[PDB]
């Protein structure tokens, strides 16, 4: 049936125990938040930012979507981004992908004629896919999957650094770091894919694509 | 400072501890997921569904965005909805507001001219607000804010119920329930705000706006 | 066949004759534009702004979409809007709907379970539809159609006036007028539906919905 | 001054004159349309397709936006595409750039941090640009600009060809052609920039990016 009681009971029991252990647990954040992190990751049920990073409420503001995609043209994601950088002044942006990611697999195998919105949505994976024909072809179904997940992370990290929000934030001395990481559903573990990026100079050193040229294109002409 | 091992270490501990409490915790999801719930909640750092419902991985699919908004025209949220209803066949949609929600307050206070993407993104909140002008007219700041949060949850439940994905699932005799819940950051407590909605009938009984009339409007033309 | 030659020939013959009649016809706008109008109307093949208003190149900048819809959350439309108000400094915004509009009919009759993107897209028509149960019910299929087209015009005019672009433009003394009009495919004719709106005071007088309250909501509380 | 009769009068004259040249000009479309073309062009005031192609009403369905961009994820343009391909069964998609396009220049010159929605919207242009960095590296301002316009038209042709709506039409043996055209505001002249594309074959022959590989990428995995 559709009854919520065992869900709510489970909630109750959880909140009961947290306040028991630390009394200000909830009350400190009853009227405000001051998270340090923004996390962008996949909507996937195996990937709970707070749980995997063992965080308590108030620590990590979270955008989650299918494929952990970041696009200037997505107001959903860009809103979580604007708000946390400009208003909450967070310090760290975690861009998190995960092995076994359906959106990455779908991005690899589907035929664009596939119907529905998920397929509209994952067009960004296809774009990353297309730029890396060389890292992907003649790899096993499984290695391709893993590679695709990582390339996506790296592409999304780029997108975050190139976002007008992060770029305006850098232009005004606000400390903002951006981090490419990956999670393994089968192990609970997080490895760092790209070392911390804290401004242009870092991105120049750490990102395959050229952010400087992206930012200053006309400097590349006559 | 932006190092990340601290965190990375906290992840390790967590994953070992869980692997200690249970040997097949992570391993049983290495290569699939069968969650029963899709959750749509605020990206607010205080409100981590898997945590607050004491769920383990593989249990809840999560869309999180600024103001827990659901729109047919937002491909971000729509693809979480399609992929869970259609590929994953989840049984329960949780639509969760939370008190002290900045998006809800911003929808009461900002002038539409404010700049930025957040302001654009929370246009839906203003629309819920304009539609309920009278319920809100008169109340104190604090009261209005709380009322907005609640009207918003109800409006977002309605929008999930009215979405193409859900109507199509209902017309296909898919078992699928939709829940209006709110959460009190200052307490860790979730309260059911709207009883379970499992189809048109439930919704005709339970919602302040007319789903039937939304779904069959032309039947009432001459 | 797919050959363009009769299309290009037709173009050629057209450009030939225009330059023949007036030599600066094209050349004056070869390197720039200074249009006075922005037109927002339907993608419908019977509704060619320049032709119906007998305009020459450089006069009217044009957004056209299915249903002539205006939404803060649509970057396509909002871009045409931002650009012409902020950069080109246009004076007049024409919001134009048209009888026999499919998007309006579809908005009336379809069941939201309908598949595809057009149905996602016209959700705004349904929203206007829902607010006007009273002006529409027990009207003939045809009168309902016509009414729905007009209500949409009026709703879109509101949306344009409430847009952050138009609102910021008003706040800085920039003269900007907004106009609700309608076109008849079967007659070539344009009637004015709403008299010119040139700022708040006008909208207050000319729009059914309350723009002032929309702009200053908190002034409606305690 | 914002009166509107002037215009309204020009509309009258036009409509009488056309009704003079032909008695059933408007009347034959009063209650239907069967255009053969969908046109996707810049919202630029200088570029009115029905006018420049000397088409009468009922002949061209029109999407117009800032930079003639086509994205699977833009429901605005996508619904023009779906409704024309699927309901109307048009035969020819015209994808039209134009020289002296501000969006194309903005995609060369702006810094991603610029503010506003336009800048967000033209992210696609920057992506076409980054992908062709080398073709553009070195050229004069004037030359680059022209080159951007042309790379953009080709990229947008590719995106129409790769869209779900078109691939699905092609796989259904629908006759459907896609054309890359550019237009010179200073002359009234359209030039064919890419020969007609009527299916995969055409596109494999005619496009600089690999449609086949985009459509069947996984076939090249081990
Ligand atoms: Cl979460
Ligand atoms: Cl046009
Ligand atoms: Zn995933
Ligand atoms: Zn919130
Ligand atoms: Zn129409
Ligand atoms: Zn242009």
């Amino acid at each position: 049936t559709a009854d919520l009681s065992p869900l709510l009971e489970a909630n109750r029991k959880w909140a009961d125990e947290c306040a028991a252990k630390d009394s200000t647990y909830f009350s400190k954040v009853a009227g405000s938040q001051a998270p340090e992190y923004l996390y962008i990751g996949c909507a996937d049920s195996r990937v709970s930012p707070a749980q995997l990073f063992n965080m308590a409420p108030g620590e990590v503001f979270v955008q989650r979507n299918v494929g952990n995609l970041v696009s200037n043209k997505d107001l959903n994601c860009m809103s979580c981004l604007e708000y946390t950088v400009d208003h909450l002044k967070i310090k760290h942006i975690l861009v998190c992908g995960h092995y076994n990611c359906g959106a990455c697999k779908a991005g690899l195998v589907w035929h664009p004629k596939t119907a529905g919105v998920t397929n509209l949505w994952i067009s960004d994976v296809r774009e990353v896919r297309d730029k890396n024909a060389a890292k992907l072809h003649g790899l096993s179904a499984d290695d391709a999957w893993d590679k695709m997940v990582e390339l996506n992370v790296e592409a999304q990290v780029f997108n975050v650094c190139a976002s007008p929000i992060v770029q305006a934030a850098w232009a005004r001395g606000q400390p903002l770091s951006v981090h490419g990481i990956v999670y393994t559903p089968g192990t609970g573990l997080v490895k760092e894919l790209i070392k911390p990026i804290t401004g242009m100079e870092d991105a120049g050193a750490l990102l395959r694509a050229d952010l400087k040229q992206h930012c200053f294109f006309s400097e590349s002409l006559a």
